[PDB]
């Protein structure tokens, strides 16, 4: 099964962090969403309920990165995918890649993030 | 079997979608098409007539997705899928990914989208 | 006296529209605004007072551009304009530039978009 | 007056061009317009009536780009000019670009074109 | 084993391709190869005779790149593929992939073209 | 006199601004600096004594954006305008333009920043 | 297990390479390391002692690449891998990317590198 | 009169430069070139003999930018310029830029290089 849905490049403003100062600033969190969904039943029906929002599914991912501040790139993710996979049955597994592109790194670079895949059990 | 013939990021102005007010406005579709095609015969003989005409494809792919407008990505994909498979016996495997980088979802992102793989059976 | 303070491409979902669909579903708008200040007070003293708060200029651009409805870009543009000259003595020009990357036009292009220069008299 | 409405990266493919091969072929025309058209009293009033329909205008450029294949790229600028020209008397100048980004000169570079500025007098 | 040697989007002026008009006119081929060699000997050592040179290996693209026009791309990764597996006996296998981002097929797209992987036997 | 010497986005890390959590942190600064000089004489001698040495200029730009902490770009900006005047008499003026891509400000943008011009007299 | 770890693009001026102009002058290093980490306990406690902190591993990096003068990609990235394998025990694998995007080859590319992927055991 | 002539981005690899290993490995330089003609009689009748001809005018920039090493860019740009307006009456002026994205200044940034404008008399 390789179908997907994706939502890819999300872009929050949060306070994420370990840094404290980084809580008090905040910064740019990009988020790419991967959800392994089969999709030739709404392919063959044209319905929407045969397969998953993704307009929904944005604004879950929103609530989560635009929500308390957490420590960890991790911890977020794992909210994230925890609510994607309890809130749509249709989901086996679910991917959720975070980046900072910005992070108060000193250097040179385009990003640092995690990725997570989470199967929906 | 590795190789493939492929079409990436083909844009098409197109009215398909949920929203009414989206069929009705319209949106650029952006698609992605791979076909798991073997070429080392082509690759041999180097006559088009053993390999998949790309060109030919971009037709097909425009017909649907400048055609009638429908409520899903995911049926889309599905339609472009099967004109490809049912009209070339070389297509081992087709592979469609239908991005909407601007749709009607408030809010910051690249884009939203689907992807299906579909053998060719 | 060329010196200039600026904000570039900020970005706002915004419903403002001639087409109703337009105002229904809404869209990214670009914005750029430079202001023709005299810096070299405040390039003397680093002192913040001493020259025009780019963090204050962009909630004002924002508040107009995330406001309500309106018709048209010309008239967005307008009243951001006036709203920096009122608020900031200091400015003596201000260029405010508003651009709809994917706006209801049927075709492929890279934005549409008025720009628009307001002295403060 | 500094005011303008502008339409960039419009992107048509067309058959223009010296070489005959080249009006076989075919290849992607990059196009922008910028019109010199005083915007404050469709700023004061918000009716697009006071104002060009950018809309409109992109519809004029697109019948000449996708129009009789000509030969230069000086023409197509001159006939797009005219007729912007002629049709909106509110447009005091108007500056046409047009850019072949891949022309058959066998080399490495971004694009090659012609800038042009005609007042409607 | 998952090392790899890479050259990514190579850029020739070439001439091939079915079309008689576009051997006249010529056109850039993108090339990306991608070589599976086992590293960590080099990786020891720090010597170059225990790796392949991927200078020398970018002038045996060029020669076929620049090379006589041939119809197929598929042809085309064929002979660099050769070309590459019988001159480095190190190469366990040879991926190639060849992008015409602007043939001549009218529409919008980003690229189109092949993707050959082939072991070197 | 039209000719320039230009340095164009040069990225620095450095803790420069009003916030001290934005001290803290720090952030990366792009820097652009254009310089009017005439350049026939070095352009008939091609000797760099004729010219202003651009290597040397950007290590005085270097030193400025990665020294000490000040509040404003404004500041930091007047201070490399100063430094690059009094050290070569050949500049007739300096351009200066400072732009953080990513500051404290919550929203979406793609920079803010100043741009000074500073006649050597 | 499939997350991961990532610092992409990460860029450091070096003097790496075979060549010994190419040692003299030096050029920009691009560099990716993906790590191959078990992060749903981090995930769970976002405690950041749960998982392995990118910033340390940035420093690591750094250390290598402007580090002394080596004569391959395979070798520096060699070094980085087992750094980062012998310094955190978390880590199950360590991929390491190396991108030249401007080496002494006379041509037209994108970059040239190597990639290497290290178990930790 | 506002028309201009231009050709973009044009990239040669050269070995120019006043460091000797410089000389030896030589780099990519990117070319801009402006040419300030009256174009609205070519405008007029379609006929190239009327205007200047972008294809010859590239060949010339790429005998000298892929000419002799010499030292400065002032004196490459110096003679394109002349090249140009020697060769071509109907050249008011030729604007010549010249920008080394990579040489051998060790640091972060986008490009370096000189702009000359020399009218034809
Ligand atoms: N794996 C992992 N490593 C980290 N290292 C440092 C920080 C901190 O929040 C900051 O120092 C940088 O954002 N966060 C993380 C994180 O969230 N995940
Ligand atoms: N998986 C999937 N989810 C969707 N959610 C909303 C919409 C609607 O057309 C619009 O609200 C957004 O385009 N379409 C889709 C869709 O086509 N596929
Ligand atoms: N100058 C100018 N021309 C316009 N033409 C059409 C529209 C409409 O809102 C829509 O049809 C497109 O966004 N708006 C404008 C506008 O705001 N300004
Ligand atoms: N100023 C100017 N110069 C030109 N040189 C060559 C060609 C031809 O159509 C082709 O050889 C390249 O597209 N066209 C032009 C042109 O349209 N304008
Ligand atoms: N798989 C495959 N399909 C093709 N279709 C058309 C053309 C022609 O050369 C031209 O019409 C387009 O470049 N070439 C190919 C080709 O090389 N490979
Ligand atoms: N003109 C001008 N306006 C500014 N507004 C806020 C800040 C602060 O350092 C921070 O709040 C944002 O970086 N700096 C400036 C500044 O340096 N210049
Ligand atoms: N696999 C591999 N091939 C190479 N070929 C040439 C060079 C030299 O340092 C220079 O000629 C180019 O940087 N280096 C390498 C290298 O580091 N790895
Ligand atoms: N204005 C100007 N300044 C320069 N500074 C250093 C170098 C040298 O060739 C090298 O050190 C850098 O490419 N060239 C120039 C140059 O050509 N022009």
């Amino acid at each position: 099964m390789q179908d997907t849905i994706f939502l890819k490049g999300m872009r929050f403003y949060g306070y994420h962090g370990a840094l404290s100062a980084e809580n008090e600033i905040g910064q740019i969190f990009k988020v790419d969403v991967t959800l392994k969904v089969d999709l030739s039943e709404a392919g063959r029906t044209d319905n929407v309920i045969d397969t998953v929002h993704y307009g929904e599914v944005f604004e879950e991912v929103k609530s989560i990165m635009e929500g308390k501040a957490v420590n960890l790139l991790e911890h977020l993710a794992e909210r994230i995918a925890n609510r994607i996979n309890s809130q749509y049955n249709r989901v086996m597994e679910t991917k959720v890649r975070i980046t900072k592109e910005n992070p108060p790194i000193p250097g040179h670079y385009d990003g640092v993030g995690i990725e997570i895949v989470r199967e929906n059990k």
